């Protein structure tokens, strides 16, 4: 049994990761078929970062300015296109190991695997969630940019994130693979703080269900509640408003544990109102909100 | 910046994972060159599990009893050998994608990546530590057995663990790739509980150093201490005795933060004696002991 923060295998993505060099700047690229994707700020100097005009910066740039390196192989750029905040570089080769793939923009609450890369080479993989504020709590050093976040349907890799910037609080922002930022952020060295970081209620309820499954159950109260009731408690503790689909979604888990959603909503309610009082649910001494109902099911089923 | 529990890329290991079927039982195998490694309890029936005599069970078994499946390919077994609690199956093919590899037995405190597998296909990867008791806190369902834990030196994969059983408390035990159990455990369905789970002191000190680096510093006290002093506090809170090498090892971190080891030993000392009082160091409301000094450095350097 047992339960951990666990990421999708990285093998399929690994072999799509290449180094991109334009001038001084060097960051990571995603190579699918004969296109290579990268953050457009690869063309920016440090003096530009303050206030860049990417179109204008693009004038002076040509195919030959972009050094794309796949291990020890210098892919020939033969065409370059900007899309929102991504650069796409047409190359003369197709990636032999392009998998079945897709670009998806995820909703806030949804989780993905992040393969961290420095110089086209992967350092590590870790799982995180798209937070309500639209930020992520990543692990990212200078060089990391152009790393991507993904899910797999054991066949088709789904690309949701590409990393661009770090923010106050030491959190992160980035783009879908069409280069639109999650959240009202821009690629610019300017003051742009995050909003209020709210907790993903449904995700916690899943974590609590995962505890029951596993055996931790001390938090299980004898009371029930209402949706309206609980949502009136939730806003006080900056949790996200729990809806009916959210209820629907927790059904299978409810099914498996024989604990109605709304009873679990009341177990949580007291934990908000009374804290864990220095006990540990599933190892954590905090309420974990970075597991989707699906993420739990994956792990309490053995899906591959 | 930011800091996460992060696992080595799984790509190289992924392509060494195969399904092994002997009778009803079906578990995972590691295929390197022309040998396939699996837990020997693949030859056990449920009636055997109670008390198995593997030698005796082996008599009735032949090369043709072991179905090794690499995706949709039925590797020909041509020789079978038992080593402690592992089965090695000689096959007529070499694994095309065998990486530079090694078998290492790790010490308690050392961490590795676990690639969880069901039916030769990987479900997920996650990082955990070999605990002082010699157990691991894994995520493992029936089917998981024969999954392996590894580190990579970005070249050479080092194999340290292969998963066999789950224990009371919902923790796990297993073997090096030579099939010797970590800890005084046997492959048998019998009563065999773990010992006292102690905390890996040095690992926590690293986590604390990772906080300072990142920016969390509220726990930094104005006091210092002694090794003997702190170790007298540690035993009370079931932490591992901190030694001089452990001090030596924390040097680079000390170097980077300009905080002597022994000052950090005093910051910890109060946290033991006073608890976090419902604050969060690096997201966790608990003292995290599953990061090696090296693990921190990797992540606060960008090693690949
Ligand atoms: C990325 O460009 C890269 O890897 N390039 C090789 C880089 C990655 C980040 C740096 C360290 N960790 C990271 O995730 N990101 C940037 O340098 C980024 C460039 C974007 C396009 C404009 N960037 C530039 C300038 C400033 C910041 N962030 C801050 O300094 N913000 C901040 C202000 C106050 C307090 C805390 C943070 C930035 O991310
Ligand atoms: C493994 O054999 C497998 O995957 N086979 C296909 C399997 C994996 C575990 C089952 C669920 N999670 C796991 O990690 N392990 C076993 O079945 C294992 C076999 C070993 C060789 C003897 N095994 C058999 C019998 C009993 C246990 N453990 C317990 O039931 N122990 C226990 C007692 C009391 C309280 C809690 C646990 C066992 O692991």
């Amino acid at each position: 049994s047992g339960f951990r923060k666990m990421a999708f295998p990285s093998g399929k993505v690994e072999g799509c990761m290449v180094q991109v060099t334009c001038g001084t700047t060097t960051l990571n690229g995603l190579w699918l078929d004969d296109v290579v994707y990268c953050p457009r700020h690869v063309i920016c100097t440090s003096e530009d970062m303050l206030n860049p005009n990417y179109e204008d910066l693009l004038i002076r740039k040509s195919n030959h300015n972009f050094l794309v390196q796949a291990g020890n192989v210098q892919l020939r750029v033969i065409g370059h296109s900007m899309q929102n905040c991504v650069l796409k570089l047409k190359v003369d080769t197709a990636n032999p190991k392009t998998p079945k793939y897709k670009f998806v923009r995820i909703q806030p609450g949804q989780t993905f695997s992040v393969l961290a890369c420095y110089n086209g080479s992967p350092s590590g993989v870790y799982q995180c969630a798209m937070r309500p504020n639209f930020t992520i709590k990543g692990s990212f050093l200078n060089g990391s940019c152009g790393s991507v976040g993904f899910n797999i349907d054991y066949d088709c890799v789904s690309f949701c994130y590409m990393h661009h910037m770090e923010l106050p609080t030491g959190v992160h922002a980035g783009t879908d693979l069409e280069g639109n930022f999650y959240g009202p952020f821009v690629d610019r060295q300017t003051a742009q703080a995050a909003g209020t970081d709210t907790t993903i209620t449904v995700n916690v309820l899943a974590w609590l269900y995962a505890a029951v499954i596993n055996g931790d159950r001390w938090f299980l109260n004898r009371f029930t509640t209402t949706l309206n009731d609980f949502n009136l408690v939730a806003m006080k503790y900056n949790y996200e408003p729990l809806t009916q689909d959210h209820v629907d979604i927790l059904g299978p888990l409810s099914a498996q544990t024989g604990i109605a959603v709304l009873d679990m909503c009341a177990s949580l309610k007291e934990l908000l109102q009374n804290g864990m009082n220095g006990r540990t649910i599933l190892g954590s001494a905090l309420l974990e909100d970075e597991f989707t109902p699906f993420d739990v099911v994956r792990q309490c089923s053995g899906v591959t």
